[PDB]
């Protein structure tokens, strides 16, 4: 009985990573998700220039999940491109690198120059969609003329395989649109579903107050409010990308969760709001609840479930 | 003390009420509802002829909320009218009814029979603008030139004050597109937000299965999934529709859920989940829970707190 899983041309212990944002800020953060039992770790998202993010507070948790809007705070893509070519160990586990330049020019000067260390390395792009474009226009990966824009920029400039981090969706014909849109572009071999469930709003009772200060309030739901959300987007892509891989992200805090995302069809699992809350520890608990629930079940990899959830009917 | 308020040229006893869909459908659920402690109801969304509505299972409900794809199962447009203009006792509360044709043409033709009995009984239109498919194209609310139609179509031809059901909206762009086309038309005096969160996909562990037979178990989400999102709308809407009221609809369970949407802007507050699981006796107990709010606050009013949530800075 085994978690292990080969994809990407690279090997993975287990299927769980952490989310992008989440204890991948620094060199600090980048060496504990290393020493953590994590399969792989992915960085924060990357800009061209340092960025201090928006004024705190700017995330905040609570039983059913967090709310954040952090502004994409990082330390600059020099930085993370240093720690994929100089810093990391791959012997340890793979690592991806994010990158959300905020405008189609920026992540092409960025993947350009990520293109050897991706080739020489082997760290693999996650290129996030769910991201600012021209204010006063929807996020990226909601204009899919933009979107695929982006795509076809970044394959050319890119060249190699790699994946994308998505929003989540709430309407069948959105679903059918962007996939098909990804299905254009042979290089992006894996969609990563879902991104922070956008502008939610969180009041505290008490104080009468919101619990963020930017954007008045307003910022990106995750945790346990959003699973059902992200299984819907996960099998959704799942079954209309069948040539991709899909990676699962959203409230993940048990074996169980990673069994339903898996079952919807993830190879990759990765937990966002439950590491930030529980720290790098929940890797242990969730691989030892997965195989649990593998074991009553009689599953012994997990190519045996992934992918099939059963309708009625 | 007391939550009794006017709005629309109409009293009610307190602000809550029913969502539509729940407790609804049939006579005797809108009997039920207005023998209840609510403080107005509203009607199954309906149809020009009847409908049986999806296979079931169609609805399943969890300790965090609820998934449904019932497919506008009703009476038909005769019944609800009838109901309206012969049945109702609105002598007990105001009476909101819900209409939902599948295109803007059977749209206009309910709401030209409506309008007399509106004139004469004071029954209040709500128009569901959260209806989705025909592979290709996007639900009404999600496609702002179809919203557009159906507004200057249906006010054309009712004529009067009416609301509208808006499912909820993720982007700082889109909520600025949606406001702006309601406020093209002053006959549109309540903006209900929000209807389910759209094909959520909620998977049992156990079975591998999904758990409504429907669209492969896709469905609409309610309850406790839903709270912050449904706050956010409220408030958006609250914030860009000065001259319109704000209904406020999703993942009330409790006195402070109900605080927290007034305090996002909300004028009605309706429940649907909570409601459909508990019974119409939650009625007493969200009153009874509001007022101890209130109480320990010192508001007399729901006037005082009414939009107030406060920012940070
Ligand atoms: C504090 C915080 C920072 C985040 N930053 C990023 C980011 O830089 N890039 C990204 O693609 N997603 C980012 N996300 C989204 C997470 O990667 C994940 O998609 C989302 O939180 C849902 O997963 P969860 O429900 O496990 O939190 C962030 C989330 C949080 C809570
Ligand atoms: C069984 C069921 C039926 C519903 N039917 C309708 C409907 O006919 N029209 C409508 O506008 N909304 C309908 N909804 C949506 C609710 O009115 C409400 O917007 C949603 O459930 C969110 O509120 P809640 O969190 O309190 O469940 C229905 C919801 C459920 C759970
Ligand atoms: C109001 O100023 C803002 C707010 C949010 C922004 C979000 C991003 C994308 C990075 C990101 C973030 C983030 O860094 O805020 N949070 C998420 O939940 N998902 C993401 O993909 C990027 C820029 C952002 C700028
Ligand atoms: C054939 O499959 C479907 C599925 C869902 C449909 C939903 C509507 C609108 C009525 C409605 C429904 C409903 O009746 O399923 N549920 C909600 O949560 N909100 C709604 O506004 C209308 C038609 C629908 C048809």
């Amino acid at each position: 009985m085994c978690l292990k899983l080969n994809l990407l041309d690279h090997v993975f212990a287990n299927p769980f990573m952490n989310a992008a944002g989440v204890l991948c800020s620094t060199e600090e953060d980048l060496r504990c998700m290393t020493a953590s039992s994590s399969g792989a770790l992915v960085s924060k998202s990357c800009t061209s220039a340092p960025r201090d993010g928006n004024p705190e507070p700017r995330y905040m948790a609570f039983p059913l999940g967090s709310i954040n809007s952090m502004g994409l705070p990082n330390l600059g893509f020099d930085f993370y491109l240093k720690y994929a070519s100089d810093l990391h160990d791959y012997s340890k586990k793979p690592l991806f690198l994010s990158i959300s330049g905020l405008s189609v020019e920026e992540n092409v000067a960025m993947v350009r120059r990520l293109a050897p260390v991706a080739q020489e390395k082997g760290v693999l792009l996650e290129l996030n969609l769910s991201c600012p474009n021209v204010p006063g226009k929807p996020q990226v990966a909601y204009d899919f003329e933009a979107m695929r824009t982006y795509l076809q920029q970044v394959s050319l400039a890119y060249g190699l395989p790699f994946g994308v981090k998505m929003p989540p969706y709430f309407d069948i014909a959105h679903f059918d649109t962007a996939a098909a849109v990804l299905n254009e572009f042979p290089l992006v071999k894996f969609v990563t579903c879902v991104n922070s469930v956008g502008n939610g709003l969180v009041i505290d009772a008490e104080s009468e107050s919101v619990v963020i200060k930017p954007k008045q309030g307003f910022g990106g739901l995750g945790g346990k409010y959003i699973l059902p959300t992200a299984l819907a987007n996960v099998n959704a892509f799942y079954r209309r990308c069948p040539d991709k891989l899909v990676f699962g992200c959203g409230g993940v805090y048990s074996g169980e969760d990673a069994f339903l995302h898996i079952l919807a069809g993830a190879s990759m699992v990765q937990v966002g709001t439950a590491l930030q809350e529980e720290g790098p520890g929940i890797f242990t608990r969730l691989e030892d609840e997965l195989l649990e629930i593998m074991a009553r079940k009689g599953y012994r990899t997990l190519e045996e479930f992934r992918g099939r959830v059963k309708t009625i009917e």
